């Protein structure tokens, strides 16, 4: 009959998140507890009743008592792993306890763009016995696997966490065990306010504030910085994200910024081309609907983008 | 007589692909079976039917018995190799099972750019033995080698998977086994034909609206801009590739919209040239074949890049 | 009876600060005394009175002699440690001397950017034992733990230090002992004061001190210029901070020049539209309170930011 | 009598080139040679006729057997080496065969940059002994050192290849052996002459198209304009290049831009000038020359840049 | 008795110097004489006069005869040393040579730059011994410290070297042996006089060019634009230093012409203001002398840094 393994783990800190990269790296501790009977033993006088080894000798004495461990790996584990607690303690009925502390980075492919920067993302690591479950079957320890309060992170937000059982084929015919821990996140707001949303509207609102002055050449040439100051802005911003294949809510907004300019610009061109052929009354006519179409367009654009997103 | 030893190769994750180094890095699984009749036994009661070793026990027994084992390289392997699992697994009739899990980069000589970003590429891992063919010879494992489902890559597409089995004469003047694992894959262009094809089409598109203004000063003024627009677009483009030797689509593309600026601004200049000595009948008359000719020559120059490319 | 261990800890170097990712990286030593009567020994004649012993025989003694020996990590530490020296001496009656020189980095959750440029902080390290306060208890090494003098830090300066014990109960219903190590640093303020706010205030005082040329058109355009200048600023001020969720002291600042500028801009467009209809001698009554109600703005912004932070 | 320690070293590989820090990187084999009569042996009925060993194995065995081993060192290695592959094969007769492949980055302190962009370099790799000749003497192998086909280098392209012995004194007052690997490259053009080349030029030539206009204002505002153009390339081509102590071709050349630019400034203030004071019909017959002095200057500048360098 | 250590060390390599993070790296070898008359031995027929060990079974036989070893440390070392060679050679006597090959970084806590960049440094390198002198005394060996000939740095050179002894308490009440190597380098100034002084002048030249034209709202407008390029400058500059505390000459030198484009605009406003309400001829008397006030104050700037700073 297959011997059961309990298994937790822990995180303690996540020292940062690539979505550039698609991956986050984390410091945590894993538990594990076995009983192997033959294992046990009977301490002499004098001797404390639980023996603390190494992981070498205790690996070495598996290896001439010839007794199979159960192996493991990470699946979703990317790059080396830095270790620095690994310690194996034995009581006398046969239990082994171990602790394992570490650093590492993992793969996050659940990433998904389409309503950045308002979208939630999930994350989880994943735990695999190589030996099939007619040999070892895993089992949760209670009281342990969880996250921590001082994370460190400061622009995401967790807002739950899960953990389960389920199996894999990975390496055997035969399905083997496999455990789960998953969370997931949202993001702060506040940097994306105060760097991007609030000095577009502010040139929009200086631009549509120049308007007054009737000077449709003045108009052509603030239009056409406004341009390029837009297509610097876009190339500033597609820095922060993957090379997708899909489009976003954000290059989106930042063409229709561009569609809008462009339309400005014809405009203001067709009116300079009417007073310069003597119909400056009609120019002037027409100079009310030009002033009253420029916020409606920007409206009727952001209502579309709900609509088409949300 | 030699013995057989048959290879298998995964790949689980594609981490990067970096063009400007040209070299790719992944995470796999190797696995190997060996068959030794030498390391027959008959196991004890109360013991079980097949024993576990570590990587370093395995060898000392190796060698205490006195047996060669099949020492291999990965050819095109670059920097350092981080293990995460290594298992040794013996049967009782001398069968010998091997697991590897490592996160590596590798060389992709085969890169060529000349279409790019219309291109397609060819990636391989060599496996290579280092013993001749008249003691071991490679096989290949059934059912094992591939590619996984969540490989986390998000602008280029896999298109095919093929292995087969060669030989090299690297260290030996007799042939040796070589293993090959090889795919293609193209790349997405919703990213270029965002940041790239929209911008310059938009700004051409202002520039020859601003034309019907009538002023040539002014047409000259903001070809002068437009060039340094475009100059600093090739500079930023520039920055993605490696120092090539030879000249691709997109740099004949950036260079023709520079002829074509240099164009403009010649024409213009004759133009002011022509009114300033009296001659404003004949200007206007030229206005109109010089307004006709901006977009035919764009369209020229797109047929004969297609031309001299495809 | 639980047994005691003396600690101590001293901070030779510190390398770096990284504000950005919140942590630090320090150069230490470690210093422990623990005595354990069953290693108690008799020198034979020609031989020291004191023992050296490298770490790994020395564990492998203490596991020949199945002594339990008091494990411990460091809590907050990241990434991977590089040891320079771990040496072992031990003494007739059994005292353990033990010291231990290491380059690492740890976490800094303290951080808090409200008051930034102006803001404190508070930097800890914490040693943590594995085993119950039942086994292993600590005790505070006298005459050893504090910083250095040639620390090499530029922009921080210390205010104090301070050592003290508490407990913790991570891997253990029982209480553990724990050893903490802080200090408080403040910053320096040349770098800020010649780069950001001299060349701010120039800008704005040539900007209000080309007023007295009269010309409404000129005041728009230099206005414009500074917007995006402003905004340069403020991008470029961003990257040195991370993606915090509330607002600091420097962004409310450069938020207060976009308002005004934007507010200036509104005024000299208004004044240009009553120029434009005859009402010269309006646009002159009034340019003087255009003039005076320039540095009362800032004067009152700086007030209310004052008022609001401090 | 000393003995013969045959040497051979192939380049598989050339990982990169930076000539900011002047080092390069390679992937090569290391195959060495050595025969010691102490080391021979009789084959047992059912073992091989050659014996594999580990490194460690291997060490043990000569320290056991009291036999010095020819140690040697890269001489001008940096960082670290990555080591795949280690082996040891033995022979009846005693002959040792040692096979090793590695990454790693060697010291190039023979850089030149004086002809830049038209520059020739020299790499080379040392072997040093660190026993004197008394006791071991390098010796040459056959038919295994060179350089490999798939270099994957875009950039440089070699030449020619060559190998020598010679001595050293590094660390005994006798002369000791030393092996050297050396071989030459050049660059390939393409990329400079795409983005430096033909920028300026075209720059150049729409600014004395511009000419004809007869507007001194303009060439004066068009060639303020240039000057920081030419200064922001010079800032950027700086950058590729370690901070030399000598002048190169690169500087001279923008120098030249730039002290043509200002001479082009100072020439049409002073006709301006001549035009404000009632000297038009002397402004004019001036232009002509002011016109024809243009492309000379740049010829006679380019002549004596090649007479310079050249 | 204590017993003497010889300690000799040379540099062989400078793989860089980081001023902003107050480090460099080096590559250099050790070597160590001691002489322990308990290690003697005589040597069998058919073995050599001396002994060749690893460092590992060094260390076991020192611990097997149990024999005080004199451990030192790196007392300025920061991060991780790879180490290449580490050999050991025993006489019959009992003396014991040893060698070691390594590359690490070594901090610089003397930094000083309030002359930059005509300033000069002191580099250092700090050997300590761990136990008293009353067990062990340092000594200098002869002909092997010193600076090798292919250093490999571009930007400074060397002035002198001197090594000598000391004594520190890091450890124990008691003093121990300290050895220390150092050496002062100084700066090239061609990259800054290229780079730096003549942009500067040049803008300047031009700009003092410019004034011929009696055009006061294009002085105006030339200073506006010449003072966003010396911020640029300053922003540009301030990357290659750490946060300091202190004002340095570089800073002082732009600091003065932000304060004379200041002046410039104010003079030129008040000129056009005078021209405005009809008094040109003042104005035009005016002028001569704004003129000719130009270079003399950079000369005073000059002058006045100068006294301050010499
Ligand atoms: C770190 N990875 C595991 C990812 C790579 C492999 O690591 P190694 O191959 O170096 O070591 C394997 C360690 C081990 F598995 F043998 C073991 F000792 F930890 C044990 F599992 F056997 C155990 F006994 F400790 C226990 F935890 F199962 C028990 F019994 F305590 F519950
Ligand atoms: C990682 N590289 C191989 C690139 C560098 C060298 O690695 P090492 O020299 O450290 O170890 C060599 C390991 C080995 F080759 F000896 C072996 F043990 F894996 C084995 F091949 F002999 C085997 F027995 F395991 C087997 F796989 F062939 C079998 F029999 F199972 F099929
Ligand atoms: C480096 N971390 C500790 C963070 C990771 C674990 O490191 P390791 O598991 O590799 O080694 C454990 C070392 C040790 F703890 F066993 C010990 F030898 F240092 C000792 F504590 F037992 C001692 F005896 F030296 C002493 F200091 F307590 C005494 F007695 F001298 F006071
Ligand atoms: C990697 N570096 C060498 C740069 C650093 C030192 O490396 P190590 O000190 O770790 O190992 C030393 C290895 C060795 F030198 F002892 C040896 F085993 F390789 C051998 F030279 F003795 C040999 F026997 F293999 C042989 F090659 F000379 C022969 F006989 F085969 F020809
Ligand atoms: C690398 N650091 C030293 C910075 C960290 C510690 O390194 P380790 O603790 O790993 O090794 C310690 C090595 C050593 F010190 F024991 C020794 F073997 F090198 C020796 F000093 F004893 C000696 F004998 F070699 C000698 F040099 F003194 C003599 F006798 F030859 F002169
Ligand atoms: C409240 C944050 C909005 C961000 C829109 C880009
Ligand atoms: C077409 C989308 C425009 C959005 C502007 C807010
Ligand atoms: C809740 C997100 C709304 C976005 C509108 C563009
Ligand atoms: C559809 C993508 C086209 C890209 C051309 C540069
Ligand atoms: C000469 C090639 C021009 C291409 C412009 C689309
Ligand atoms: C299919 C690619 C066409 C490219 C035309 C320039
Ligand atoms: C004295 C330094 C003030 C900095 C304000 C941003
Ligand atoms: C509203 C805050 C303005 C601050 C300007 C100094
Ligand atoms: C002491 C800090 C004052 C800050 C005023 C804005
Ligand atoms: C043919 C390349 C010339 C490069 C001159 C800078
Ligand atoms: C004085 C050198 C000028 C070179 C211009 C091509
Ligand atoms: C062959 C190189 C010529 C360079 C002329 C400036
Ligand atoms: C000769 C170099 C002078 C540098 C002044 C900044
Ligand atoms: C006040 C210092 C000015 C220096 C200009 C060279
Ligand atoms: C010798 C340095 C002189 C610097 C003058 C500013």
């Amino acid at each position: 009959e297959p011997s059961d393994v309990f298994i937790g783990l822990k995180i303690d800190q996540i020292t940062g998140i690539n979505q550039k990269e698609e991956n986050f790296s984390v410091v945590g501790s894993l538990r594990i507890d076995w009983r192997q009977p033959l294992l046990a033993f009977e301490h002499a006088p004098g001797e404390p009743k639980h023996r603390t080894y190494t992981l070498a000798t205790f690996l070495k004495l598996l290896e001439e008592k010839q007794i199979r461990w159960p192996a493991f790996t990470y699946h979703n584990q990317q790059g080396r792993m830095d270790f620095q607690n690994r310690l194996i303690s034995l009581s006398e009925d046969g239990t082994v306890m171990y602790l394992e502390r570490f650093t590492s980075t993992f793969q996050a492919p659940a990433f998904d763009f389409r309503l950045f920067p308002f979208d939630n993302q999930l994350f989880f690591i994943h735990v695999d016995s190589i030996f099939p479950q007619h040999l070892f079957r895993f089992q949760e320890m209670q009281g342990f696997s969880g996250l921590g309060d001082q994370l460190g992170e400061e622009e995401w937000i967790v807002t739950e966490v899960n953990t389960h059982l389920t199996t894999h084929n990975e390496f055997t015919k035969g399905d083997a065990s496999r455990f789960v821990l998953e969370f997931h996140a949202e993001r702060h707001l506040n940097y994306y306010l105060m760097r991007i949303l609030i000095p577009v509207l502010l040139i929009i609102t200086v631009s549509w504030f120049t308007f007054f002055l009737q000077d449709y050449t003045k108009r052509i040439d603030l239009a056409g910085g406004n341009l390029l100051l837009f297509i610097a802005f876009n190339f500033t911003i597609s820095s922060d994200l993957p090379r997708l294949g899909y489009i976003t809510l954000m290059d989106a907004f930042l063409v229709g910024t561009f569609i809008i300019t462009a339309l400005v610009v014809l405009g203001n061109v067709w009116l300079r081309r009417l007073e310069n052929h003597g119909k400056q009354a009609l120019a002037r006519k027409l100079d009310i609907y030009a002033i009253t179409s420029y916020p409606l367009a920007y409206l009727l654009g952001a209502l579309t983008l709900w609509l088409l997103f949300f």
